[PDB]
């Protein structure tokens, strides 16, 4: 099964472009990233920054998540993003989206495991 981290890259990362190049960006990207495979995902954001810069947000500003959890982080700087929002005519399998370009701070939930001892090697 696809990992949680890979699924985030698939749904949100587009470091290959600096911004949405046209009004059909979302229609194309929601389809090519499989976000319209079985249903039309309603709202989705793509981030036009390097994978290193997006992963770095996990060590930036800790803020509360929408659901009340405490593992969300907000980027210190704004980032180039594209908001994809379904239009009213959107009807699976013919999903349809409005593309909006923005420069905003992103807020993402991060997961990992702390760097801790896992084996005892020797003493000296």
């Amino acid at each position: 099964k696809e990992t949680a981290a890979a699924k985030f890259e698939r749904q949100h990362m587009d470091s290959s472009t600096s911004a949405a190049s046209s009004s059909n960006y979302c229609n194309q990207m929601m389809k090519s990233r499989n976000l319209t495979k079985d249903r039309c995902k309603p709202v989705n954001t793509f981030v036009h920054e390097s994978l290193a810069d997006v992963q770095a947000v996990c060590s930036q500003k800790n803020v509360a998540c929408k659901n009340g959890q405490t593992n969300c982080y907000q980027s210190y700087s704004t980032m180039s993003i594209t908001d994809c929002r379904e239009t009213g005519s959107s009807k699976y399998p013919n999903c349809a989206y409005k593309t909006t370009q923005a420069n905003k701070h992103i807020i993402v939930a991060c997961e990992g495991n702390p760097y801790v001892p896992v084996h005892f090697d020797a003493s000296v």
